[PDB]
């Protein structure tokens, strides 16, 4: 059989989504920290695992992964371009749309998990919750909405490195280690 | 038993276009967040997509993915390579004919989807009136045109992500949960 | 069962020919448009079309494909490079036989396809005269050659198109929608 | 029968972390040397040796190398990016943080080790230290930590090579020459 | 059956070939023409040719094309790093010592034609003489002997041109249209 | 009936070596000749190399050509990224060190190799000794040293050509053409 590699993909989401939202939360400016995480991990990694689902037979993975990969890549061209004299930061509320967007695809994507773990399913709800919160605080323009989207963030992103662990464990020994709710 | 990729070019073309469109509509300037969306997502993501369409056996998706993600990066091109300092702002005649290629393209595989899923149809109808309307208007310089070209591309776009999730959706589940006329 | 990547490769052909001999026949400038096709579409995608063609037992679309896509990446790059400040700009009569040999190298193809569907041979022989034509018309200076290849090139390019879309078209409903003059019972 | 792609990702990891740590445990400023490495051989090479366990159907170090091959990539971007004028230089309990999520990727794949070999435990127990204290140090500003996770980072690098030559080895002798504890018949 | 590569890898050196030799004999300054197919063809869709040799079981292609394709981009770096303020201009004897170490490694690779078409024996004869007046010239600072290399190599990439295509032909029509001494 | 790649990887180590060793027995400075050689054949080349033995089953290759393709690449960003103004020139005692773990890594895959072609004892045997000599030039700052390696670096590498065309041309003949104690 082939390697699993959602637990690859869920770390470099986890990670990467953990300490974005560090930033978002307010304990720090927006690093390169983040951005080197955005391309590599949340980014370049979870784009390899998104397309190794593709043997695997696995639509919503392949789906997944890889769009969130991009997802990764596109914040980090999004916010290095203006250092790059290539575009001006971006309008705050054109952000908002964006990730609202990306919100309504975790939104339908959420759904889908109905018939998968509940770990899984609660990944899926807290990041539909995320995008939802920064997206309407970059819309409206209300940092309050921003700093809780943060913390619900960091939530998410340890969801996913949890889920993440509970599939590399739970193989290795052949047993439930962590409970993932399958 | 190899995963369906359709939902990620779906996903990549559609988001990539309301946001392109939400500027054309006359909502935004264009910024960085289009740019960034059309290289990695309306991009990238969409040629993985359809090259992944091969061992499918899929030439119809291999061609359209391959192209329309080909399409999103020029587009970025285009417009990035005079920030660059590699060109000047493109002719906007010139822009025309390379819409209205693109818009002859696509109404060619609009007849080529009248055997597939009447979602799929109603994507690429409503793409071939997006194509022509923004080669007109570029063309003609009229700014109405643009705009009414907008909102048919948030049309467009929308239903792309409709026919993406329908396809996620409508495996997960193992039966029709968005109906998409399949 | 493989998918059949020609289409692609025709497209990504047929178009960012037809673009850059707008310029070639007068109608536009030589713009960031056809510099962008040249990179991603008549470049890189052609290139995923030939490397496809390996699966598929294809050795002259192997060869075909990747071969055009390279020219097109060789093109923009030529262009582009003096922009960079990597190269200066071109040597026109250099230009022209580096044209003639991607024109040579047409005309051998073009045999290479007499046995396969009309608009095929079609493709290869404007491309051919196109390639041949560029290559005198830089090479003597001559610009009224350049305005008549890049009347051939849309010819060409939209050529390739309709055999693409041919070929999409027919496999899609299992059945002749656009005829391309494929081979079937008459001798060739 | 495919390779075995972990001595490939244990020397680029061992190697890298060992000229790291030389740095951390106060013999040599941060060099180019460091972020080369980080770069090409504990970054790319690892990622490698991680795509290329999918096909050997080993969950475990598809998700361990490759992800440490990214670590590798995130760590030198983030120093490289200031020099490049993208980034401001990282905040130092922001960098702790990073290091500590690090770390926990690490504990909780040791415990994913308890069957593997001994020698494999080692490395996974030596880098979650090798992390928690890097992250304590950062937070807390605390060099003398540094200096000490320094040397458990000699440790580990170093343990990671040995069992990288010893797979190497044993399986070209087809035979234990070095031991590295695998399991056999006694229970873990 | 998979395709031939070699045709590919054959036309990617032989048109390469040419043109630098073009500028070799003295027609030519060394123009962005040869650097951009050192990059491209000559360069990477020769190694493309090379790699795909691997699944042929065809040791000789495998190290011909890919060594081939590396001389073409290692050959355009050394020209283009100093105009990136990279390096100085290279020591032209030290560059006669590289193309000499291409000439040993092409002469023994003659030797591996020896039971294959005397068209192939050809190419690398001539590549041979190529790479030692290449390397003489630069050593003893002699252009009377790069300006004959130059002549050497129009007609070693015009035989390697006529050998592709006879192999393209040859397996079109599968009979012999152009004699390769097979 | 895969292709035999270990014939890339050791021509790409092989000239690199020799090349960089030119410089090191005191004939000529460290140019672009190098460094482009050592990104395109000992680096990229040989890391293609290293890859393709494994679907081969060749553990050792697998490891070897990756690594010393690796090296390559770090040796080459070590001495261009203070030309690109990212880092200042490295530490010889540091860079000691670096080769000196490199020799140490080539000591224990030299007892490897016990099981395999003399000739590929030879190769690794002398590679033990060239980090070994460059490691202890570096850190003590003896010139005399480094020049000595040097000519130990241009046997090396020697060797590895010829076991190279060794294996090439002993396949292509169908018999040993060059011994190389297989
Ligand atoms: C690949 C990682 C690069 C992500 C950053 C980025 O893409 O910005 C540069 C690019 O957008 C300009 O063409
Ligand atoms: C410094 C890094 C900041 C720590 C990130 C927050 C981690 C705590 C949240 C843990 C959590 O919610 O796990 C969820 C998971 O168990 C779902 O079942
Ligand atoms: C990193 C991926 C970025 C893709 C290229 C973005 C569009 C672009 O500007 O390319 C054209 C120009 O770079 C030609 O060198
Ligand atoms: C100038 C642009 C030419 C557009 C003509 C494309 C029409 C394609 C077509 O007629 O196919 C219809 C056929 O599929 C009916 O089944
Ligand atoms: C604005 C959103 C666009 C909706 C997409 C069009 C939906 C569609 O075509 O569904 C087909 C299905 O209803 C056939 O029964
Ligand atoms: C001062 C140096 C300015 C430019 C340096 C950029 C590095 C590019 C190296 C190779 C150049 C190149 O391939 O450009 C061709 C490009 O158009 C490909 O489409
Ligand atoms: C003053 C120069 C006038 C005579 C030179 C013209 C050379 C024409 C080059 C040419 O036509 O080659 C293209 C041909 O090979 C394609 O089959
Ligand atoms: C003014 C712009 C100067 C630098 C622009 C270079 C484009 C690089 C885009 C992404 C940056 C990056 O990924 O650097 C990380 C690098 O260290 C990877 O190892
Ligand atoms: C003043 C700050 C002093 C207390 C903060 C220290 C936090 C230590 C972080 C840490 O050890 O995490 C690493 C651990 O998670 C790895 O298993
Ligand atoms: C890939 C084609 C690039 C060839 C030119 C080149 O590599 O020069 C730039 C590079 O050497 C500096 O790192
Ligand atoms: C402008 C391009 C310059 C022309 C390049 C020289 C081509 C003539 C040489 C033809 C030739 O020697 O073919 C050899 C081949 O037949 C070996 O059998
Ligand atoms: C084109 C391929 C060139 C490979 C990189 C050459 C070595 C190098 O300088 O990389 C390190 C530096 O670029 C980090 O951004
Ligand atoms: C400090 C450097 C340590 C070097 C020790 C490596 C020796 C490897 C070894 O002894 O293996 C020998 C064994 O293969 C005999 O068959
Ligand atoms: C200077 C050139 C180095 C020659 C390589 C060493 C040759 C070798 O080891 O051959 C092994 C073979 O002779 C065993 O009978
Ligand atoms: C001021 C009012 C702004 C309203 C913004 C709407 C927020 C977008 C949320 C979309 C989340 C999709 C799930
Ligand atoms: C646009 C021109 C199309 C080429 C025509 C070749 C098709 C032959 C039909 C039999
Ligand atoms: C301008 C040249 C023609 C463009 C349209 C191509 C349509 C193909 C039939
Ligand atoms: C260097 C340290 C090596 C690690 C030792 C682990 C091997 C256990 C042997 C039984
Ligand atoms: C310095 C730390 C040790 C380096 C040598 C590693 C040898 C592995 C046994
Ligand atoms: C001045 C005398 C310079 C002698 C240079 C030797 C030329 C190198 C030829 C190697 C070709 C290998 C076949």
């Amino acid at each position: 059989k082939l390697a699993n590699p959602a637990p690859l993909g869920l770390m470099g989401f986890g990670m990467t989504t953990i300490l974005l939202n560090l930033h978002n939360a307010g304990f720090f400016a927006l690093d390169g920290i983040i951005l080197a995480m955005g391309i590599f991990y949340g980014g370049i990694a979870q784009i390899f695992a998104g397309l190794l689902e593709y043997k695997k037979g696995n639509t919503f993975g392949l789906t997944a992964f890889t769009s969130y990969g991009s997802f990764w890549l596109t914040l980090v061209a999004i916010l290095l371009m203006p250092k790059m004299g290539l575009t001006e930061a971006p309008n705050a509320q054109f952000l908002g749309a964006y990730l609202g967007l990306w919100g309504v695809f975790t939104l339908f994507m959420f759904f889908g998990t109905l018939k998968a773990a509940r770990a899984l399913q609660f990944v899926f709800l807290s990041l539909t919750v995320l995008f939802a919160l920064l997206a309407f605080g970059n819309i409206a323009g209300n940092e309050a909405v921003i700093h809780v989207a943060g913390w619900i963030g960091l939530v998410c992103g340890a969801s996913a490195i949890y889920l993440a662990m509970g599939e590399v464990l739970n193989e290795q020994f052949g047993r439930t280690i962590l409970p993932i709710g399958e």
